[PDB]
């Protein structure tokens, strides 16, 4: 019996319904850009299990048994099943509206409200918003186009594994002792990202020095020439605040969005080509000693499974998870841990594996 929760759940990046998972994923993106929480979210733990299963499906009665298949859910799988295809997925991706949220969020500092509003100006193409007389552009966008082609090609393995190199070569120049941890997709085995994510957390360093390392690692890259943007987000953390009782739990640690001049001699691929450089998405995190273990579990993800965590903790467990803290409610007590282990035991959950939380 599958549960219905994706922490439960071991999901690894062979997926065998790629054709009904890719149909639901844009019927869930189509309802977050209509502003249908509700139906997202179904189309959302819907697509979740199928990419759990070891199996294609390859009628409909080897839905018998899922969880999280509605009658709506199921009218699209049977419609795959008879041809091939999703006719309504297929009218998301030919929807206007649709392709156009897409093609401006894909530029870094786009989000949602700034893609609405350039479609309701009647803009339809990047090429017509860039070379726009009277818009103006925050600096994020600014360097969103700037470095488009470049963030818009994924990063690969050796391209995530250079960027470790210079992360790794600049944080312990200032803490000898900190520990640098890659987190997000490449962390779960995937083979590209639109992004590399690093955990920073130190042993011995005080309140003061953590606070100062993202500041003297991007300070020393701007030297060295390699940031193209940076912006620090300042701690809001509490040491003593309960974890959020928030769906999508909000994190309150120092942390850096960047975007960094990778050079292609320090790649050590199969395969200078161009301008012998390449710019990459970035995001460090700097978290105190003692909370290092939830910080990486939130880190890890996928979203997916992060949302599904929090729920399971809430609902089955009366305990309250974030990337903070795990709080007992019946106990009336934080609990500790060094580990991710150490976690999904507190939860009395079977442990899940990196490479197996991409639900
Ligand atoms: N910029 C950011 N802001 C907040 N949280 C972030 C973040 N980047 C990473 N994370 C956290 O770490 C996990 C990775 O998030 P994302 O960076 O948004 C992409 P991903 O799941 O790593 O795959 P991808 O970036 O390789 O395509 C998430 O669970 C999220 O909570
Ligand atoms: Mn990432
Ligand atoms: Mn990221
Ligand atoms: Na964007």
């Amino acid at each position: 019996k599958i549960s219905q929760y994706a922490c439960q759940r071991r999901t690894t990046l062979n997926n065998y319904n790629q054709l009904f998972t890719d149909a639901l994923d844009i019927l869930a993106e189509n309802d977050e850009l209509r502003e249908n929480e509700g139906s997202c979210l179904a189309f959302m733990r819907a697509s979740s299990v199928l990419k759990s299963l070891p199996f294609p499906i390859t009628s409909m009665k080897d839905t018998e048994g899922i969880p999280c298949l509605g009658d709506k859910v199921k009218s699209i799988i049977e419609g795959i099943i008879e041809d091939g295809e999703s006719s309504e997925a297929k009218a998301v991706l030919n929807d206007e509206r649709y392709k156009s949220f897409k093609l401006f969020t894909s530029v870094f500092g786009v989000g949602l409200k700034t893609a609405e509003k350039w479609f309701r100006m009647g803009f339809r193409t990047l090429s017509k918003i860039q070379s726009d007389k009277s818009l103006r552009f925050t600096q994020m966008q600014k360097a969103g186009f700037l470095y488009y082609e470049d963030l818009v090609s994924c990063v690969n393995r050796p391209e995530a594994e250079a960027v470790s190199m210079l992360v790794k070569e600049a944080v312990v120049t200032f803490l000898p002792d900190a520990l640098v941890t890659m987190t997000g997709g490449f962390r779960r085995g995937k083979m590209t990202g639109h992004d590399v994510d690093f955990l920073i957390t130190s042993p011995e360093a005080t309140e003061d020095e953590e606070q100062q390392l993202l500041h003297k690692v991007t300070d020393f890259w701007k030297q060295q020439g390699l940031l193209l943007y940076c912006d620090i987000l300042e701690s809001t953390f509490e040491k003593f605040k309960q974890p959020s009782r928030k769906v999508d739990a909000l994190d309150h640690f120092q942390k850096c969005f960047l975007i960094l001049k990778l050079d292609h001699g320090r790649v050590h691929s199969e395969k200078q080509e161009g301008k012998g450089w390449k710019a990459i998405r970035v995001d460090l995190v700097m978290c105190p000693y003692d909370r290092r273990a939830f910080a990486l579990l939130g880190w890890t993800g996928s979203r997916q499974f992060e949302r599904d965590l929090r729920r399971y903790a809430t609902h089955e467990r009366k305990m309250m998870l974030d990337n903070h803290a795990l709080y007992d409610r019946t106990k009336r007590v934080f609990l500790e841990a060094e580990s991710e282990e150490e976690i999904f035991a507190h939860l009395g959950l079977d442990y899940i594996e990196p490479w197996e939380r991409n639900a």
